[PDB]
DNA sequence: AATAGGAGAAGTAGGG
DNA sequence: TCCCTACTTCTCCTA
């Protein structure tokens, strides 16, 4: 399979849906999301994943804020920001 | 009212 | 026979 965060950030590398995800300082590993259409991105995780329901972003949301103990993705006080880390990066 | 944010509980998929 | 990993799903509260 594939991890949530190698999903996003393959998404961030390769251009493809500019309108639900772009960096917010490709230096400092922040991304954001788009308030009106994060939505089609979640779609997109779930169909990908095979999961039963439809993915959304709640749900997506709720897995990312598992990343905070390990630390491959960290919230950030910004509205729908978060930030990878500099191992994932690299 | 809207939207974002949070999390405990219990569950599935996949691998060992 | 059971547990670990990595989410997933539902529900409820909160800012």
């Amino acid at each position: 399979k594939i991890r949530l965060y190698q999903f996003l950030l393959d998404l961030l590398r390769s251009g493809d849906m500019k309108d639900s995800i772009w960096w917010v300082d490709k230096d400092k590993g922040t991304f954001q999301f788009s308030s009106k259409h994060k939505e089609a991105l979640a779609h997109r995780w779930g169909i990908q994943k095979g999961n039963r329901k439809k993915m959304t972003y709640q749900k997506m949301a709720r897995a990312l804020r598992n990343y905070g103990k390990t630390g491959e993705v960290k919230k950030v006080k910004k509205k729908l920001t978060y930030q990878f880390s500099g191992e994932v990066l690299g």
